[PDB]
């Protein structure tokens, strides 16, 4: 979690020291093996050669399957940040276009209407319920800071992905140049290279024994994280968001309880009073002025945009895109990077096991 000091931390790192010891005895294992061949056949070679093979097939494969699993986590972030993205920019577009909205409809009463001064009532009744308007989408959830914290994850899991591609196909070459270096000096009369790259593959053994290590304590951490992870997920990030909305997000496979239909139906019937009274000054402005004339059917035209607008805002608040989005990145996250990871710790007792073989087939040599 966040502190550096609790049980699960705790517990991760017992799990880490326990390969670490399981390790120890291999190499105390090892050096016994040794120094009893120093006190006082091809098929035992030949199956540890198929099994490094077989160690190092079912390795690439678990990465690529890890890799995989990322990539479409991070897919699914960037689905999310677009969502989000799309609501806030039209969130925000209404709400600036309904500024400039009253701003011009003050504009162009106050160059006509105000000659007469009859229709003050309901220019002051658009005025209440346009601000009413305002206040009701103001109750909105804006999604800055979700955009921002998911990018910033984003950013991270693709270093991170980045890195752990890296280093573990520096692994696998390390592995195959080993493995040749093994097939070279077993052709070729043995060098003073064979004795120089004895130390070589009992690092790499080292090096696959910690990674046995850290991929347990990966695979035990992750798999309880989201085993149920939307105790978590609310812990973390539901602090500014009430927890009814977090839960409707997480869980919506039915209609729960959607507590916004009211919001949706009183902007739909604040729009159908503004055509109404659009449509009046439209009829009372059969004897004035055709300036006034085109400015109403260029507001009605922009109430058609905004209803629009409206309606694509409805679709995007409806839960069932975001609710994909999550249950693709939880299958993603636990049914394919545990499995690829737990195919990565295979890799890794398998690799332990070739090493220990080619140690056992060492000092026969000479
Ligand atoms: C979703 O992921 C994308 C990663 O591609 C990021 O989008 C950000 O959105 C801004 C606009 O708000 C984008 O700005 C773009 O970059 C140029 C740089 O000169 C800018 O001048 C333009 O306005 C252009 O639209 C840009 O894609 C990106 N901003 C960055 C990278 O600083 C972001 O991670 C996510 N989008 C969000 C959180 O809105
Ligand atoms: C903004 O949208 C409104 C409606 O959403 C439109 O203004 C006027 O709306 C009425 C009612 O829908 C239209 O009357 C109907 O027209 C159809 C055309 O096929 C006709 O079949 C019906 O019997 C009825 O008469 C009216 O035509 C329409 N105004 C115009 C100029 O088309 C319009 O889409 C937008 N208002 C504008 C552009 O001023």
């Amino acid at each position: 979690f966040s502190p550096g000091d609790e049980t699960y931390q705790e517990s991760l790192l017992f799990l880490g020291v326990l390969a670490a010891i399981g390790l120890g005895l291999n190499l105390i294992f090892l050096t016994v093996y040794l120094v009893c061949t120093c006190c006082c056949v091809t098929w035992t070679a030949v199956v540890a050669g198929l099994l490094c093979c077989a160690a190092v097939g079912v390795g690439f494969y678990g990465n690529s399957e890890t890799n995989d699993g990322m990539h479409q986590l991070i897919y699914s972030l960037d689905n999310a940040n677009h969502t989000f993205s799309g609501m806030d920019e039209l969130v925000s577009a209404n709400t600036q276009r309904m500024k400039v909205d009253l701003e011009q409809h003050l504009a162009r009463l106050s160059e006509i209407i105000a000659a007469r001064g009859d229709y003050i009532q309901t220019l002051k009744f658009m005025q209440q319920m346009a601000g009413n308007v305002v206040s009701q989408l103001s109750g909105l959830p804006v999604w800055r800071e979700v955009t921002t914290q998911l990018t910033k994850l984003s950013h991270q899991t693709a270093y991170v992905e980045y890195y752990r591609w890296l280093s573990y196909l520096l692994l696998f070459i390390l592995d195959l140049v080993i493995c040749l270096v093994t097939c070279l000096g077993l052709a070729r009369r043995s060098k003073c290279l064979l004795a120089s790259m004895l130390c070589c593959g009992i690092l790499t053994l080292i090096l696959s024994w910690a990674s046995l290590a850290a991929d347990a304590a990966a695979a035990v951490g992750t798999s309880d994280f989201c085993m149920a992870p939307d105790i978590y997920i609310l812990n973390n990030t539901g602090s500014q968001i009430n927890s009814e909305v977090t839960r409707y997000y997480l869980h919506c496979s039915q209609s729960l309880i959607s507590p916004f239909q009211q919001s949706l139906t009183t902007f739909q019937r604040s729009l159908t009073t503004m055509q109404i009274q659009v449509g009046g000054l439209l009829q009372f402005a059969v004897p004035l002025f055709p300036t006034a004339e085109k400015d109403l059917l260029g507001i009605q035209l922009l109430l058609n945009n905004s209803e629009i607008s409206l309606h694509q805002l409805t679709a995007m608040l409806d839960c069932r895109g975001l609710h994909k989005d999550y249950l693709d990145a939880l299958t993603g996250i636990c049914y394919d990077g545990i499995e690829g990871l737990l195919f990565l710790g295979l890799f890794s007792l398998l690799a332990a096991l070739a090493f220990s073989t080619l140690t056992c087939a060492g000092p026969r040599a000479w």
